[PDB]
């Protein structure tokens, strides 16, 4: 019995994996996602009893995790799961509909939209595409003249015209807060370093938060961005367990418990 | 009572659309999508009965659709329908499942596994996007020559459908669905269909059972075997349909104002 790790290298956190899954009886291996022609009538990367997404969540890897799990290799994260991870307009929609706080967002569909809701949300704001994309990082607009650059940048780069103009909320770095689920529970809360370094304030408000977010959006290995007001916390985005060094560090058994998630 | 045409302009088509609309005591408004900044805990893109989308399907329009019918203005093609248009992947899980012959595909997830899945079905094959992307077209690759050049041409997106090409000659056949039914059938010169209508019929029948009632067209190869379904879009184009005196946008009509 085997397990699969979908990565295309094996760094710390992956051989921190291979030590826990070692220890409960299985061997992980290293599958790189780069030489996997699936069928879809028949749908496998290998024998594997469970297959753990290690990549950054983009749409094919959601893809990747429902073809996998149609053909009998159960994917963690789930395929829908990954299709939120992926979907920035999908996580949005599902955080409204659970009464979860998140920025004040336009979903503009060409450039007259994008400054029309400018103007309504006011400077600054961060312009994110539906779809998470390495080829589109989150922009951040200050000013018109950003905006009339980041626009331009992008009429001039193809034709993915619809984006999501989000206000943009600044944190003082000790409020650039990580909400780290390893599974089942919340493993730790992080902020960052402007890197991520344990939470020097009170736990129990974002704890809170965290167990709401796996009670509406379940259980899977993710990473919550949030960011503190004086309203209250405020959710970002959401993304894929890839970075849980710093955690590990501090003696949290993250690696153990993405193990005891995978296998039950 | 009035109806939005998502499109970034009138054609033919859309004029076609008005006065069917019309007719049926309906005021068709041309609502631009590039305009459309919507609130997702309530979006509007203004005071319309309903709205039908006269572009390409794609990713943002299955958006659009959801978002719209979300707050109340429902969209032809329904979301569920729109996502299919836009999503080959789900579109050749969906046929697969019907047993709807569709031609031999392997979803390669990197450079390594595409030319894997090109030496296992042979050549010709093409290259799709997962879903459909106006800035990734539909690409033919014919010996290894033209395999490696496209390869290198997208690394500058890394998945991609492998899919065996099938020819034809004339024997590529379109499917045109108005709505709740199918409007007629024609072939590629598109032209009128001039073989035997009728397992194509029988096809288009279970066609629209998988995708749902909407306007869209299916692109069919009639081989030896029997026909084989290549991909579904949007119904943009049904000029010369209607010139035979097929009212496409007369059924696109009632099929929206019910």
């Amino acid at each position: 019995a085997r397990v699969a790790l979908l990565a295309d290298r094996l760094r710390v956190e992956e051989r921190l994996l291979i030590e826990a899954f070692a220890a409960r009886g299985h061997e992980a291996v290293l599958v790189q996602p780069a030489k996997l022609a699936l069928s879809p009538a028949a749908p496998s990367a290998g024998d594997f009893v469970a297959a753990l997404d290690r990549g950054e969540a983009t749409a094919e890897r959601a893809v990747l995790a429902a073809l996998l799990a149609s053909g009998g290799t159960p994917v963690v994260n789930r395929a829908a799961t990954a299709r939120l991870l992926a979907d920035r307009m999908a996580l949005l929609r599902h955080l409204i509909l659970a009464d979860i706080p998140v920025p004040e967002t336009r979903v503009c569909f060409g450039e007259e939209a994008i400054f029309a809701a400018i103007a309504e949300i006011g400077y600054p704001v961060v312009l994110k595409s539906l779809t998470v994309d390495p080829g589109f990082p989150v922009a951040l607009v200050e000013d018109q003249d950003a905006a009339e650059a980041i626009v331009e940048h992008r009429i001039m780069l193809g034709g993915e015209r619809a984006v999501l103009v989000q206000q943009f909320i600044p944190a003082r770095a000790g409020q650039s807060v990580r909400l780290v689920v390893a599974g089942r529970s919340l493993a730790g809360i992080e902020q960052r370093t402007h890197t991520y370094e344990a939470y020097t304030g009170d736990p129990a408000p974002l704890t809170a938060l965290a167990e709401r977010i796996i009670e509406r959006l379940g259980t899977g290995t993710y990473a919550v961005e949030v960011v503190e007001t004086g309203d209250g916390p405020v959710v970002v985005g959401v993304a894929n367990l890839v970075d849980f060094r710093s955690l590990s560090g501090r003696g949290v058994d993250v690696a153990g418990m993405i193990a005891d998630f995978v296998l039950g």
